[PDB]
């Protein structure tokens, strides 16, 4: 067992390993918080985060073992992974707090584009860079769900690392918007489209005022739904509502992209396309003549298979605390 101090951090004691030092608050929410922090084991910067009460309400426990699980299991150079994992309990009984160690990487793809858009040869690289990981995501039966500019972590060299912490629904695909019965990994697709017009642009592509507001933009662009999307969509009311969401034709998608690389602008009309069965996935994305300069097929890896059974566990939160117990203590750090 590590040597462990205390500290007062954003309204908690956080006790850690010695080995991190400079612990710096950098986000909180309901589900817990996060520090920026230096691993003197490692030489590292590192991203702390404490969960906020893991274990209090049954969907705080679930979510406890989701995050612990997942971030485990992946391990690739463009996903976030686990450098650490730890409580300062010495055994179940006393296990109350968990603490998820990862890469900080330094910055993050919200701040870059304030000031200007990025050259085309960086966006090849980020975006080349996010689909590498989000193929390895989808192959593991992983859907990100909340993929946009803060969860994509970038240190100075432009290497990025895709992560969820755990301006909001910019990046979502519609049909998440609108409570499909059941959606799919190519929600994710859509928010790649939505990041990579950003960078190339340096404006957000759909910034919505609210809920409705979000979805006329997004059919201005794309245009409404054709006839065999419209089949898709049950309710007759609803489909004549949507019919007065848009009062002229669709735009000429190439004047968003004034200059572009024909190739980025080929790519983004492949993502940004309404009927999610229809958009190109991460692998095909990658093998696209836009990434022509990094495309390697023997070195695009994917995920050994995942199970996500939990997802849908309705289980006692001591049930789901002693499966997180065991998570933490079994924990052995990447080579
Ligand atoms: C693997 C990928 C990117 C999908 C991913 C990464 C993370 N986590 C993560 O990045 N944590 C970090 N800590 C410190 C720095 S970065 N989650 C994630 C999984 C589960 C839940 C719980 C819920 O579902 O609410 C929350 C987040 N998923
Ligand atoms: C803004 C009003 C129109 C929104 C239409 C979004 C259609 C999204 O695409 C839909 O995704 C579903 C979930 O994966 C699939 O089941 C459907 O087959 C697919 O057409
Ligand atoms: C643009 C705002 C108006 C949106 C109207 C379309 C709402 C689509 O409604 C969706 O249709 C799906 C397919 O039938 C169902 O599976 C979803 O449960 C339903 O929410």
């Amino acid at each position: 067992r590590p040597t462990f101090y205390r500290q007062e951090l954003n309204k908690t004691i956080w006790e850690v390993p010695e080995r991190y030092q400079n612990l710096s608050p950098v986000g909180s929410g309901a589900y817990g918080s996060v520090c920026a922090a230096f691993d003197t084991k490692t030489g590292l910067r590192v991203a702390v985060k404490k969960l906020s009460r893991p274990f209090q309400s049954i969907i705080h426990a679930k979510r406890t073992y989701r995050e612990l699980r997942l971030l485990k299991h992946m391990k690739h150079e463009n996903v976030i992974g686990l450098l650490d994992v730890f409580t300062p309990a010495r055994s179940l009984e006393e296990f109350n707090d968990v603490y998820l160690v990862t890469h900080l990487m330094g910055a993050d793809l919200n701040n870059i584009v304030k000031s200007q858009k990025l050259t085309d040869d960086h966006v090849q690289f980020l975006i080349y860079q996010i689909l590498r990981g989000l193929k390895y995501i989808h192959s593991a039966d992983i859907i990100h769900r909340d993929l946009k500019p803060s969860n994509l972590a970038v240190n100075e060299d432009s290497e990025l690392k895709i992560l969820d912490f755990g301006a909001t629904r910019w990046y979502r695909a519609p049909e998440i918007m609108l409570n499909w019965m059941h959606y799919n990994q190519t929600v994710d697709i859509w928010s790649v489209g939505c990041i990579m017009a950003e960078l190339l642009t340096g404006r957000t592509l759909f910034p919505g005022t609210d809920h409705i507001d979000q979805l006329k933009l997004i059919l201005r662009l794309v245009g409404t739904p054709g006839a065999e999307l419209l089949k898709k969509i049950s309710s007759e009311s609803a489909r004549n509502y949507i019919q007065s969401l848009t009062q002229m034709p669709k735009m000429n998608f190439a004047n968003v992209f004034i200059g572009a690389n024909p190739l980025a602008v080929d790519l983004l009309e492949k993502m940004l396309v309404l009927d999610s069965d229809k958009r190109i996935t991460a692998a095909q994305a990658l093998a696209h003549a836009y990434f022509a300069q990094y495309h390697d097929p023997d070195d695009e890896p994917v995920a050994d298979p995942y199970d996500q059974s939990l997802e849908s566990r309705d289980l006692l939160i001591d049930e789901w605390k002693s499966l997180t117990y065991d998570e933490v203590i079994s924990f052995v750090p990447p080579p």
